């Protein structure tokens, strides 16, 4: 149930089904370090990005470069993955904010379900609430709910405070490379069910090194 220091073994587990992941994001602070990780970890078969631009540098890797104003032209990019990481995030505006950070995120979500994606992973944030008065905590409500209402087999939301390049302190921050190792925790460990929901604190737990 709650495993120790086996996380080794459950990652040796995990590698032996073969799994495709496919990473939204990956350009980002915490997409880059995701990928990384996921990369050295060497935890699945075929690992694909899905972004708008092809992101140069780990030779090994699948990059759809996708039109996300038209992303259903684009629905193949999204099927036969296991796995799913959205890291997309964005300086923009309000308006492009809601279009990346909702619109993107969802569509993208969508068409995951749609290519039988078992097991998304959303990073979200620390306060999410559709009934924020802040635009920030607003989408990331909104999304959350609606990425729940796609009812993958198990969806996983991430909710870090503030990324580092009950006590105050449980709760306020955590290291970039703390969310990663987390999220890769989590994905060897056993579902606590159809919806896992992590607070920073348990992300600090979960992603010690």
């Amino acid at each position: 149930h709650h495993h120790h220091h086996h996380l080794p073994k459950l990652r040796e587990d995990f590698k032996m089904q073969n799994k495709s992941v496919f990473i939204l994001g990956a350009s980002g602070e915490t997409g880059k370090v995701l990928l990384k990780e996921i990369l050295g970890q060497n935890l699945f078969s075929k690992v694909t990005l899905i972004g708008r631009r092809k992101l140069t540098f780990y030779k090994n890797v699948n990059q759809e470069v996708v039109d996300f104003e038209k992303l259903d032209v684009y629905a193949s990019a999204f099927q036969g993955h296991d796995v799913g990481f959205c890291c997309l995030g964005t300086k923009a505006g309000a308006e492009g904010f809601v279009r990346v950070d909702r619109d993107y995120v969802l569509k993208s979500a969508e068409l995951a379900k749609a290519g039988g994606c078992k097991h998304f992973n959303l990073l979200s944030s620390r306060g999410a609430d559709k009934s924020s008065s802040f635009l920030y905590l607003q989408v990331k409500g909104e999304v959350e709910a609606k990425v729940e209402e796609l009812k993958f087999d198990r969806l996983s939301v991430f909710r870090p405070g503030v990324l580092l390049c009950d006590s105050w302190a449980s709760g306020y921050a955590v290291p970039v490379v703390t969310v990663v190792r987390a999220m890769l925790n989590n994905l060897v460990s056993p579902s606590s069910g159809q919806m896992e929901l992590l607070e920073n604190k348990a992300i600090l737990h979960l992603g010690k090194d």
